[PDB]
């Protein structure tokens, strides 16, 4: 258990605020190494307040710590003095919601696909380790670079015991939470980004949500999408949860689709946003990413 | 050599923002890198040449900067980019721990012997991939070792001697004599390296003005046994004192003979306090890759 580093409160500083959810505050900060001189920048996340000793909050912190996947974040740090307050790295691009909605219009197919594939992988993980994140969505995708992102705050559900709009139907009205419904969330963040950020059901009040979903309706069909894509989205949307795709069979299939980004996504410009020349991806990656599919020419 | 490994900036692309020091070559900058059409900020060190250039003179800049690029080693800073401004200007990774010699000065009595036998493991596997390319770097010293994390350090500024007083004091007698130099007077300098990191910072041969080296080294003269030496150190530094430059230590040697003396360090230095010095540790390590230094090591 080297994996999670427990902070003195001395250690580190919350500096400003980056934002606010359902289970707590996030602040940038910076981690002062005792009997150092360096001031390092970190996340910082306070978390909202019950149930649990400070001996189980460890429990389930060691389990966040222990991630190891490219496209999930992993709890680096805690401190119980206090507030539970979580560590780790901070990430200057922010959340992938934010940055659709900043670049609308102007991202390519190669990026919206990888990305797809991306969150894919993380969550396929995730799976693999038994952990249910129950609060996936575009928001909670982090970017480390504008071609790398990772899943971010999985479980905190799970540590602290609301986003109706990306649940599954199952998880609304039963409040049981699965793989399955990650699927049905996971359906949404795809939404989310081929519609570069939009509110999904917006100006439908979260009561409506449940009744909706019964009648069969679904989120609209965004227009750069294809209907391969568009189908995607609708099968996680599929009332009964064994029926849904598989994580390991969307890496799967967005990878293919990656191959030939422009005859599944239609964007107009699209022959110009290209992923990152080898130089600049070369560069990008020695300053933020030491730690992708790509057209078939 | 591959050109994909240099990136050459725009000068609207970054910013100076503090002056970390200077050299002989030129000022180095903390700067901040603001990639064409994102909010981010990233910081980079800038180092500014002192001269002037001619767009002519540049272009050999421009292929020693290929080269400079080039270098792929855990243990030596690559050159990431330039800016061909009127006054050329070379960006690489930002250090924020910076110099060894500065922070074994800072922690002068407080360092144990692990740290600075691996730190001599370390420079010794920097040097050594720089002879295996036929590199020469012509200004090693603790000044020009960078700390990235208190448990990496990586060689700098390798290649800028060549396309630029002379550092006199870290000078094979050759070099001095008839301005020759070869991975052989590396090794001279590479002994004036550790004897600055064994005497936790101190200059070598304080007293003497610079232009009466040559004439001391002649008559056999050369620094000091340092108090934390013991004998088989002391040799070692001695050896790469040697007249015959053939008669010096080769670079794979030392990483043997250091690596041999890291497995038992309080054997081959005697320090006070030894036994409390902080030596690192898994979750410290952990935490400090994650943080800051993500690189293959
Ligand atoms: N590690 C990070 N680095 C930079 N920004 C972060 C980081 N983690 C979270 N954020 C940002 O912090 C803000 C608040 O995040 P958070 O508190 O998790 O709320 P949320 O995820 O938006 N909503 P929720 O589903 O309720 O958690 C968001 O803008 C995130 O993008
Ligand atoms: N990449 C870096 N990150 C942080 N500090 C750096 C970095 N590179 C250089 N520095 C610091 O910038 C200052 C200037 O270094 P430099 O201009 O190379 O002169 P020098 O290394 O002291 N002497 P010399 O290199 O022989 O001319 C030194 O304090 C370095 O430690
Ligand atoms: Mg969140
Ligand atoms: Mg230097």
């Amino acid at each position: 258990q080297a994996l999670l580093r427990i902070l003195k409160e001395t250690e580190f500083k919350k500096i400003k605020v980056l934002g606010s959810g359902a289970f707590g505050t996030v602040y940038k900060g910076l981690w002062i190494p005792e009997g150092e001189k360096v001031k390092i920048p970190v996340a910082i996340k306070e978390l909202r307040e019950s149930p649990k000793a400070n001996k189980e909050i460890l429990d389930e912190a060691y389990v966040m710590a222990s991630v190891d996947n490219p496209h999930v974040c992993r709890l680096l740090g805690i401190c119980l003095t206090s507030t539970v307050q979580l560590i780790m790295q901070l990430m200057p691009f922010g959340c992938l919601l934010d940055y659709v909605r900043e670049h609308k219009d102007n991202i390519g197919s190669q990026y919206l696909l990888n990305w797809c594939v991306q969150i894919a992988k993380g969550m396929n993980y995730l799976e693999d380790r038994r952990l249910v994140h129950r609060d996936l969505a575009a928001r909670n995708v982090l970017v480390k670079t504008p071609q790398h992102v990772k899943i971010t705050d999985f479980g905190l559900a799970k540590l602290l015991g609301v986003p109706i709009k990306w649940m599954a139907l199952e998880s609304i009205l039963h409040r049981i939470y699965t793989h399955q419904s990650d699927v049905w969330s996971y359906g949404v963040t795809v939404w989310e980004l081929m519609t570069f950020g939009s509110k999904p059901y917006d100006g439908i009040p979260a009561s409506e949500i449940s009744s909706i979903l019964e009648k069969g309706e679904r989120l609209p069909q965004p227009p750069i999408c294809t209907i391969d894509v568009y189908m995607i989205m609708r099968k996680c949307w599929m009332i009964d949860a064994d029926s849904r795709p598989k994580f390991r069979e969307l890496i799967i299939e967005f990878s293919k689709m990656a191959r030939d980004p422009q005859r599944y996504l239609v964007i107009q410009g699209d022959e110009r946003m290209h992923l990152p020349s080898p130089t600049d991806s070369n560069f990008y990656r020695a300053l933020m990413d030491e730690e992708v599919v790509d057209a078939d020419e």
